[PDB]
């Protein structure tokens, strides 16, 4: 076998990118302010974090262990719980003592023959008294929400018919209904995109397979009342590649952005219509809805070619027959990523969007500084913003010079709180102190921290992260 | 409001809980620890250590880092890899205090500063021993604290099936390699204020074997004490409590300048209490006994770090008098000691190597015997040995500081001093045994380092051929606060102490 390396090196683990490792509990975090007391319920956020030096050099940040932490609040009080993801590469690295999963998504680079590849390190959702583990060339990993152990694969008792669930899956506030994909959902390279849905009920709803005009990254997708909607990346597979040891995912210059438009119930594959927005790149969905003319709004980050996307809305007709889009309207200015909505009107029309920023005015970022300790190869926001769709209005929170965000979540209030009123919280990198902190907005004032929680450790830089209220017996809050 | 507890802060505040000294308060496991070099793959056991670190910010502004709840870390080492588990002891004042989800424990030794009554006021944060299949967290006020060596599990209060005849018990057990007794005692034996020391031990199948009452002569501090094949030995600190002070809210312990360091001694089998000769030797500081040993003339040999002055500066005279840190040190005295004799002065002691010193361990396979090796800390004054104005501003404020460990070979008075580096500070080491059959004193030295550069903890594993040589470096993720005893547990050993040379 390849050596494996006995200690961390290159700028993928470097300075605040160190894997810590830690799994366990720190009870009564320090609080500096106030964290209201009416806040009940649990933040559960994912980080890759390589349990193992990986035997590949310079093993990109997205290739990491998922690791769980969930904060827990109750009457102003914060307790974290930390535990891995109990997937195949974890349990059977952990058992040999040494790396043996390969390069990102090319099993010809492994080094023993695994079933189920997945790091379980891109989200964490809640579903029927579960969470699931999401990477989505990989179906979930279930999970307990209380000790954070890990029961296993997660196939909803039989019924996945993908070899492949999202990790954006949506959450109608209407129906219950859990609404997913996966695409390459018959195996490596493959341009299979299977539709799926779960009821209340827990039993799977619809299944529709449909076929991408290339193999495409579907990262993330839109669903409205009557239709689900598949922006593809032109990140592109070819499997020849990856024998000869070479990558899962090139660039394609030459290809548009396609928007696949669905029907949402009773569709068949043929009826999907490829329409072909600009050349670039399907950030995170906000959100999409269908206006009076029926008519899809989608609004999500797009970018041409630190967070370096803009705000697009892309209004798409399912009865038109031009393939072609328009370049859409932008919503705001700001170079964004990562949007959060108040998930009770998640499918219709939403007025409150959350999102990271980076903001390039001089001072804002002390580069000098940040740069030598951030090492290398995670997102970069330096600020939250809060857009009123109605007004106009954006607030901007800018925790420090020395400081950086992760993804924001939005908390109701309490169940009788309007559109995006009540509380949002996001962890922080602090680079002065090398530790990470959870700072409490009030919507009323995005600018002002009523409570900075201060962690005594790093966290890692993550990727997505929920609330799970304690309010709501499913996880999920009551539609407006 | 009228009856309202002093408040509970919900941050850390204060020079014992800045920089190296900030509470993480983590429990849980990190795996496959990060290794420069190779640890030999032949060393298979566990290395317990305990640190202080309070699980909740106390009530009392700028609490001393000594008042803080016992947090065991374990290295389970096996083929040249490392796991490190970490649990706080369940002790009375932890689970009271986290029920609460706030501090209620108060002063160092003085029930009347608490905001709540205690059975049990141990915070079980001074040593972490093996017994008979568990762990047993110390503090010297209360009884053991029983764990599981494995899960690090609190089993509760330890009072030895009901033969427990002591309120108190040591930190400072001794192991005899040949009889496999666990030797013990407990000082203030009968409660606050009380010069009953209970003199106590514990045979290989469980049972109570000694059980002596006696009588100090002021009620002192007795923190550690010595064993040989026919005496028990108890060096008292001039830390002397008063019971009416603590009841004004005052300190347990004060310094008296006046009285000499009272050295015990008791025969080991079969005494009463009266048999206790109390010598006096010259005024000064008890610190940790290295070992004592029967010469062939029938004299003890006691070998342990003596100060001229209070080492404890934060437990000052009933003027608030005493040395600023860094000022005393300790150094390796030879106390000469003959239970016939009726002259109870004794002579200043000869010392065995200039370096200010503590922490003296030797191979425990000779304990209570004759032994020719000693692995202790030093700290060593000259100028750029420690970096001061980088690691002082870093530090906080916790135990006196180490920058070094020494080997002395007894016969030959070679001396080999391992400096971690400018940067790095030491806590106590550990000696392990090369394997069953090596010579006294050969095998391998590990210390917890304090790297204030990356403000992590590392753990160094030497081998006694070259002391200055790290043969492995363990570059532990986070930082574990500055502690005080650990103890090797290795996996040759069932009953988990070594066999006797
Ligand atoms: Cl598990
Ligand atoms: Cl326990
Ligand atoms: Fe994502
Ligand atoms: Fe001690």
């Amino acid at each position: 076998l390849p050596p494996a390396p006995r200690y961390f090196q290159g700028e993928n683990t470097a300075g605040f990118m160190r894997p810590v490792r830690f799994e366990g509990d720190i009870t009564n975090l320090e609080v500096v302010g106030e964290i209201p007391k009416s806040i009940e319920g649990t933040f559960y956020r994912v980080m890759p974090e390589p349990h193992l030096p990986s035997f590949i050099p310079n093993d990109p940040w997205f290739n990491g262990d998922g690791n769980i932490s969930g904060f827990y609040f109750k009457d102003g009080h914060v307790d974290l719980k930390q535990r891995y993801v109990r997937t195949e590469k974890f349990v059977r690295e952990a058992e040999a003592r040494r790396s043996l999963l390969g390069k990102y998504r090319n099993r010809y680079t492994d080094l023993v023959e695994f079933k189920i590849r997945s790091t379980a390190n891109t989200n964490i959702v809640y579903w029927r008294g579960q969470l699931l583990a999401l990477k989505e060339d990989s179906p979930p990993y279930a999970m307990d929400p209380e000790t954070l152990e890990t029961f296993g694969v997660y196939d909803f008792d039989g019924q996945l018919p993908s070899l492949t669930f999202t990790a954006h899956p949506k959450f109608d506030p209407v129906t219950r209904e859990m609404v997913c994909f996966g695409y390459e959902a018959k195996g490596d390279g493959t341009r299979d995109i299977c539709y799926y849905s779960f009821g209340p009920d827990g039993k799977i709803a619809e299944t529709v397979w449909l076929v991408s005009p290339v193999c495409g990254m579907i990262h993330d997708f839109a669903v409205t009342e009557n239709f689900v909607i598949f922006p593809i990346i032109p990140l592109v597979c070819d499997v020849e590649r990856m024998k000869q040891g070479g990558d899962h995912w090139q660039w394609d210059y030459s290809i548009p952005m396609y928007i696949g438009v669905l029907p949402r119930r009773g569709a068949q594959g043929s009826d999907v219509k490829w329409f072909e927005a600009p050349h670039g790149f399907a950030g995170h969905v906000a959100n999409a809805f269908e206006d009076d003319k029926g008519h899809i709004q989608l609004q999500m980050a797009y970018a041409k070619d630190e967070v370096e996307a803009h705000f697009a809305n892309f209004v798409l007709d399912y009865q038109s027959d031009k393939l072609p889009l328009a370049e859409p309207t932008y919503l705001v200015d700001d170079d964004m990523e990562f949007p959060r909505i108040d998930d009770r009107v998640a499918t219709r029309k939403h007025k409150h969007t959350f999102f990271c920023i980076f903001d390039r005015k001089p001072g804002v970022t002390d580069f000098e500084f940040v740069m030598p300790r951030a090492g290398g190869g995670a997102p970069m926001s330096n600020g939250l913003a809060h857009l009123n769709h109605e007004t106009g209005d954006i607030q901007r929170y800018l925790p420090g010079p020395r400081k950086l965000t992760g993804e924001c979540i939005f908390i109701p209030r309490n169940s009788e709180a309007a559109e995006g009123d009540g509380y949002v919280m996001v962890l922080l990198a602090n680079y002065e102190d090398m530790c990470s902190e959870l700072a409490v907005l009030d919507t009323k004032d995005l600018t002002n921290e009523v409570a900075l929680i201060k962690l005594p450790v790093r966290l890692r830089p993550g990727v997505h992260g929920n609330w799970v209220d304690k309010s709501d017996v499913d996880g999920h809050p009551a539609p407006l």
